[PDB]
């Protein structure tokens, strides 16, 4: 669908070094040979065809997730085994190293632009029926001019891939319902939320128990707070009171959340822009 | 595992003619070449290697389930690319094409024969961490001694093959809770308790209606109730009452049911030979 395999891409690309390793997989830096642009990088090995297949459909939600804050594909490759998938260099990284680079939390200022600007990509998303499923400071990617990717579709190509009565049980009922319209979505919404908590924080709620109890946690403890209401805004501490709804059916959409004071009048990138500089400086230290 | 592929069927199998026709596929009538002994048979056209891998499941799931009350495996096999699965002739067929036969709902003593001996492949079913998910009087098949046998592990095999986080939505959470245990298994409790309406009133509940509105009827309606409580007992009442709570916490195990008074005193299956006699007298008819 998306997928070169007539052109060999080692005759457009060249590979620079290693990005980042571990998990599922190695990232690699790449440059192209005619314009000079910058990609990083996945090549990697089809081992079982489950696994390939599973790709497939990430690089299909790529190709139409063709938005400002969404990560820009530069194309899909396959040749002598090898899967090449190339993707606009994000040079600023993800918000959570920046965090940990800097040894802070993001400033308020700063947390609006991102939230302004997720809820952009989100509502295209919804636009599109696509739910991302994974949303975390870790699949937030920063450019030079103060503005974020959004990264990732891995967890979404697989609960798409995976997705592609009279006895029924109500519990499954109800799980074929968050299996589809119009709750599937809401998702998201939440995963925001906490997105919101972890850049404030540095870390996500419930941080300090080990990851067999944040599932009991989420399902039985109320919805997440700032540990400190008088260092952040009514607006804030409203905005995520309404995001972080445990009910699907009443929690709203990213259409009704960009109408919201803590985004509304958010127009320039500046407080964004002003984290990329301090954090490049950073590292020079 | 427990598909026979040096073997050729033919060498110990013959087709006498056509059982079933329709939904999932054709099933054939079938004899032994060498002990007489009669089989239900599958002869499946392996069109995709995931229909294959999908029936292969329910072969492992059919080989495990070697207990009196569900439908036994008399072998699988695959030569020349055709798929035999061999299941032990139940003569006298499903109970929904009884009711249908004799033009009537089965009688309390009735039900709970059928009920004591579900109950009984429930908690077998439970032992070995297997879940149904597709009880209904069309899935229960009758032998002439009386006795039932559990039939068509195909949405089972499908829900376990599909099978084979801090900012995780409660939804989601709880989605991932009933695909797990103590939850995952209470499903077919819940559908347990539909068949037996559908055994006492032919039809199952909300049947008036087309299948769009039934899972919205099924998430919103109370739990189901007898449409005459005076032309049933209060255990039956009872037993409805306690395995139709519609929270799967709360609603008991199989285990626990076969403790309940509409079951724990069943020590025939008198009812239902005289169940399977007047429904052979009445093709003759
Ligand atoms: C961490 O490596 C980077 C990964 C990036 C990336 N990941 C990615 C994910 C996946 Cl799942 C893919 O496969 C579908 C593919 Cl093909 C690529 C995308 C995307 N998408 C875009 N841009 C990236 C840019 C990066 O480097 C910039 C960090 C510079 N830096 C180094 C340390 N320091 C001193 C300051 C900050
Ligand atoms: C309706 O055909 C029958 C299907 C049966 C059956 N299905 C089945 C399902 C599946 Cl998903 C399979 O594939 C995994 C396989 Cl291989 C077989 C199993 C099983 N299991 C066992 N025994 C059966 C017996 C039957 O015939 C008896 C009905 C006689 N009768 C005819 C009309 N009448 C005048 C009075 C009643």
């Amino acid at each position: 669908e998306h997928v070169r395999r007539d052109l060999d891409p080692n005759e457009v690309w060249e590979i620079v070094g290693e990005l980042g390793d571990g998990a599922f997989g190695k990232v690699y830096k790449a440059k192209n040979k005619e314009t000079g642009a910058l990609a990083a990088a996945k090549v990697i090995e089809t081992k079982s065809e489950e696994e390939l297949e599973d790709y497939i459909v990430e690089i299909e939600i790529l190709a139409t997730c063709d938005h400002p804050y969404i990560v820009k594909l530069l194309g899909a490759y396959y040749h002598d085994g090898k899967l090449w998938i190339m993707i606009e260099f994000c040079p600023g990284g993800a918000v959570d190293a920046i965090m940990l680079e800097l040894d802070r939390g993001l400033t308020e200022p700063q947390i609006q632009v991102v939230c302004r600007q997720m809820l952009e990509a989100l509502n295209f998303l919804h636009s599109k029926r696509i739910i991302h499923r994974d949303l975390k400071a870790g699949n937030v990617l920063m450019t030079l001019e103060g503005d974020i990717r959004l990264a990732d579709f891995g967890v979404s190509a697989k609960n798409l891939k995976t997705l592609q009565p009279y006895w029924m049980a109500p519990e499954v009922v109800m799980c074929e319902t968050m299996k589809d319209t119009p709750y599937d979505y809401k998702a998201d919404i939440w995963s925001l939320g906490i997105t919101l908590i972890e850049m404030a924080q540095i870390e996500p709620p419930h941080h300090e128990l080990n990851p067999m109890r944040v599932l009991l946690k989420i399902a039985k403890s109320d919805p997440p707070t700032l540990l400190t209401p008088s260092k952040w805004s009514v607006e804030f501490r409203d905005f995520l009171k309404i995001a972080l709804d445990k009910n699907p059916e009443t929690r709203p959409s990213a259409a009704q959340l960009l109408e919201h004071p803590f985004v509304s009048s958010i127009t320039s990138n500046k407080a964004l822009r002003e984290l990329v500089a301090e954090a490049k400086a950073e590292v020079m230290e």
